[PDB]
């Protein structure tokens, strides 16, 4: 036997940072969830019981914070990439480090229309990630994304036209709901290094600012024919907007919520133009993926 | 042996809502996941298998699609003050209804800063909830609620002069993060039955808005003591403001953000005035708890 | 406004244990997470900002794992009872302590058919569980549970005969599946302290093993008229068992499996005798519960 | 821009199947969560809104329950693979299919000591699980896999002789406890389709229970060097002991129990050979990776 791939590491070592403004009093903070995970020439540490090659994931863990210590940590993708750089520098045997960050919410509250100068709200469970990896002699890889965005229209999707034969029971329809968790990635052009990460620095908030704005509006506008159709008009808006992606990818279940036929109490009616009342369904759910990328 | 007490029913019925305003197209959703558990003359379906004393779970199910259908569904203490009078007024051997719901967040979009007819965001998973007791003779008990508010405040916040003894090993602060999940329960004076409820409607939808604004505000601005202090000055504000309320409870969990001494790396400072690195601790963590009534 | 009822304390302390028997080499391991909040002469921690009368919840956190040093954690009503009894003598202005404990399970491995020294395997979430309520002057109230044992059983369960009204859409049925998460708790007969305790500390095991016996047999040898029947039978069999017992309840989810109609499809027979594949489904569920005591 | 991937299908469709032997009376019981994610000529419902080319995601659903009432469900890597030929053969545009499985455990129960025909508990989330890929022209490709195996070992696992840098505060040890949570794939020679699979129909459940058996007492026996060597020990003896799989990955977490020193508190000794009370830590953790094949 051999071993054919190998990494390993330290997962969900939460981190936060706050940033004091001295002049202002002004506070801000920020709070990831990071892993990270090495590969290299470490084959020997399963082969041959030899730890003198393995960096122990308590030291990475050590190295997360100490790395936060000295460095900016937003945005996520030039952290990443730094905390990526790191291993591959300072560790001859090390040649791959994989690092994903989950952002976590922390929003300034607003108290009598003015902004907190210390006070944070977490409004939702939506995140901000990055995925980076960082090899070396091939540079720097990095996918953002946002994820847990969860949205609904109640009118203004369709679905008819599709396929029919003798395993098709759906009605085809002009007015449903639509309701989706929105998972939304985009890939960077791969980065020489960290220099090329850094002159790159502020189109990476805005270009999550877009993707978001995108998604939201898109959605809510669109008089969609599919899940299909809308989610490429967006990947499509992404792509024309920031020509250093080079793939867009959306990952979006189809949350079903169903007509109750009152119609056996009293003849009342609850479906078609009557429907008012719907019974949201857990599970099954459609899944509807796509990458889009430029001709 | 004796059925001491007995209740049963139909628990997480997911509902969803829809208000088509036919003038101005603008559409409103609502949507809420539902327990109704009965209680009454039913000890032989327990000790004599006498199915004839039970209204099925499923019945039940169906009552509150059907009430959704007929009643609004806001503010959700009217809407379980109605679903738990059907029970009684309907069913002479059932007795008392008890009544939990569970309401999700649906906040309508802004697209380009104005408000979208039909376009929804589940902006952060805090909840609305209520608990309606209808009792035959005894009237509707309402306890409101918020929870799943998650804030957090990176400075003002203290914690010194406790007791010190041999199991002691905290030490005293004057500077630390505060951060905890705020459950708030009111709880209503007694109601004579619908007819009250129904009078006092507009005050449920006000002291809900209240009782959130009362603890953001308090939370943000108090120079805090103690979590104990300072959910005692926000119970004592929400009493203060709503005379029909007669007790308060706040159950607040102390999410604990742990200094890292990195010292031992290179003298680097991270602690007391220096910290800027913090390990947030899933577990454990404080628990603190108050019901505050009248004099 | 006034303090009507205050507790606190510190919640989710994992705890781990491990027995070395010296002669034999065997290792035994416990694990356990672990809440108490303490109650007492503590108002003014919050109308007054007095942190004097405040045991740090970090202190009980220090506590707890001192005590499981110096005690067995098993029974986990003995070890509760230990925990409660020393806040109310070690403090005086501590007067009631409430501790909750949940058992998981660590169960010894069998390799090659012989018990191994030292390796353990979680089979299953099904926990054992204790409330101890310890209140100065009135003793120790003992409560213990199972919870999370899921069971189905795909035939011998009935549903007929129930009431039928305007509102009923449910068919009866002479033999369905039924499946349920199992939620039981026996509340022992008040202890004047902790000697007493002690002098019963062999029934502790016993009654939990008893317990679950019947359940196990109850359900899998009953041929159910209804989830209430079944569950009445259960109690009834261990408050016979067990004198020190003063009530048994039962909570229990009736987990639905739906037929699914596939006539539609070149007529295949997939309803009543012909039923072979079914939907569970996740929700709504039915919740039936019932609290059952001596003559 | 350009449609580069795309496959949709539905998730989260829970299916239950029940055999009932007419001589013996006894029945046994099936449970899955079924994923079926397709891919074709696909890219006009994105593009151009053309949903004549969508077989919809409800019609999957309905396949998957025809398939299970005219087909055996296990092994789920037979399932599977009929599934997956299903699609690709009823459509002439579809050209791949990708089931995802989970099946969750029934285990028969015993009562005095007999297996109870039709009753039945889940011992324990560990889950046995297939992805099956069935591409048209280059067959069928499975993985299989076990998850949700929690051990621990309270003694028998050393960790030293890792690098020592100035990012390492880690200890050496010659006795810790390990624990993690088992995720183990082996992955198949490619099969050129249906009769192939159903040739080595009898290998599936063969192998599942080889590397469920090796996993544990490699686990239970091994004087660990590290969780690197341990894995490698068990993914080699599986390669040995089943020529058709080409790789075999584990994915294991190191879930951390920590000392507590409690010396501070009248010189308790509780570290080193001393230690009897650990701390469990749900996060961060140690992850650990490997693919082992073939020379
Ligand atoms: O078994 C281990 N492997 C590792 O890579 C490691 N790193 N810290 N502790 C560890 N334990
Ligand atoms: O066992 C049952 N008890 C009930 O109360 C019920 N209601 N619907 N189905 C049911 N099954
Ligand atoms: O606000 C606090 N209240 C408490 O009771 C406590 N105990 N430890 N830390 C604490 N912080
Ligand atoms: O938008 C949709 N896309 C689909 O592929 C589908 N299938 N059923 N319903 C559907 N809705
Ligand atoms: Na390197
Ligand atoms: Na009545
Ligand atoms: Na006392
Ligand atoms: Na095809």
């Amino acid at each position: 036997s051999a071993v054919k791939a190998a990494r390993y590491g330290k997962d969900n070592v939460r981190v936060y940072k706050v940033h004091k403004d001295e002049k202002t009093g002004v506070q801000t903070v920020y709070e990831m969830t990071v892993c990270v995970l090495l590969e290299g020439e470490i084959e020997t540490s399963y082969t041959k019981a030899d730890n003198s090659v393995i960096v122990a994931t308590d030291s990475i863990k050590n190295t997360i914070y100490i790395t936060a210590k000295q460095n900016p940590v937003t945005p996520p993708e030039l952290f990443g990439s730094i905390l990526g750089t790191h291993f591959i520098e300072k560790y001859n045997h090390i040649h791959a480090a994989h690092v994903n960050i989950v952002c976590h919410r922390w929003t300034r509250m607003d108290i009598d229309g003015k902004p907190h100068p210390h006070s944070f709200i977490r409004d939702s469970e939506e995140k901000r990630n990055v995925q980076v990896d960082v090899v070396e002699g091939k540079g720097i890889d990095i996918k953002s994304s946002l994820s847990g965005l969860t949205v609904l229209k109640s009118t203004n999707s369709q679905f008819w036209g599709f396929l029919r034969d003798e395993y098709t029971t759906l009605k085809e329809t002009w007015d449903r709901i639509l309701s989706t968790d929105v998972d939304a990635t985009w890939q960077w052009k791969n980065f020489s290094g960290l220099q090329e990460v850094r002159s790159h620095v502020p189109k990476f908030d805005a270009t999550w600012a877009t993707a978001r704005e995108v998604t939201l509006k898109t959605f809510a506008e669109d008089n969609s024919a599919s899940v299909q159709a809308t989610m490429y008009k967006m990947a499509e808006q992404i792509l024309a907007r920031q020509q250093l992606i080079e793939t867009v990818e959306y990952s979006l279940p189809n949350k079903h919520y169903f007509e109750i036929d009152l119609s056996w109490h009293k003849g009342l009616q609850n479906t078609g133009k009557n429907a008012e009342v719907f019974a949201p369904q857990s599970d099954p759910n459609g899944l509807i993926k796509c990458t889009v990328g430029r001709s």
